[PDB]
């Protein structure tokens, strides 16, 4: 049996989650990011979500949940998902007022870093969900939500999913 | 305020997680799941995963997360992600000794229920990560991992992903 080892991963997730919600800053960043997408939507814009390998699944669902909750009477798609692979999609499909939503457990994903630069060069606000110390994109995005974890991606990927879920239902209230 | 709402979702996830890890049965189920798959692996088997939105990504994470860690010197693919769509796939690519990994927050997803039936008919073991009361999936899977929470999907999906991460690491040890 591996009761203790298995529970330890679970208790670690608990510790990580605690450190995250106890800090008012993250709670505020969570609110800022949802306020951005709302405003963009209210001005017709859209959200482009990109996630670095194994994190792109989250980026991909977030876009789906947004399109399946706001397509109703509204042209286009509110949320679309996808080293220059992401930055080429920004230039290609992004417009002023749109938002970039990128996930990177470390703050060092090159394809997402460039994605952020392209958004800036397109009049697009940026939101980055990161881990550790925010890595190289720390401070680069308009709004950064950082998970206080310096170990493997798992605990971080897990908190990103909670953030995404919370952000989505705030947007609904934002839209009201 | 509005942030107190953000914190209430987070602490709600804190509660659900705490409840989940406080039941030794849940922990034993996690071990029985990784054991099943590991055994399958040791006889040339593979895991077929599936879920419906939100759970589609989890099914996707698990499979690709499996291939990366057990592709070395193993023919084929250790893991593959997918009302009769899932069941038709099991019938076509599934084989005796294989494992069906299904996720359904409610436990009543018809396509996954079909998938389970085909799995049995194929001589395949089945694992199901559920929530709420276990739905119809309870008593059907060879191993059920139920998140102790009766409510929307968010809290459950959030624990399902935690389970997946843990299961992946447990396969390394459960078969090393």
């Amino acid at each position: 049996m591996y009761q203790d080892l298995i529970r330890s991963e679970l208790t670690e997730a608990a510790d990580v989650l605690q450190k995250f919600l106890s800090d008012d800053h993250n709670i505020a960043q969570i609110e800022a990011a949802a306020k951005l997408i709302a405003d963009s939507f209210k001005q017709g814009g859209k959200v482009l979500s990109c996630g670095n390998g194994g994190s792109h699944c989250d980026a991909m669902h977030f876009a789906e949940e947004l399109t399946g909750r706001y397509r109703e009477n509204r042209p286009g798609y509110p949320g679309i998902a996808i080293d220059y692979v992401f930055s080429r999609y920004v230039e290609a499909v992004g417009a002023k007022g749109d938002v970039l939503f990128g996930l990177s457990t470390s703050g060092n994903s090159g394809n997402i870093l460039k994605a952020i630069e392209a958004a800036k060069a397109k009049g697009m606000k940026t939101i980055a969900l990161t881990g550790k110390d925010g890595g190289k994109m720390a401070g680069l995005a308009d709004v950064e939500i950082r998970v206080p974890h310096f170990g493997y991606a798992d605990r971080i990927q897990e908190v990103h999913i909670k953030i995404i879920h919370i952000i989505i239902q705030l947007i609904e209230k934002e839209m009201a």
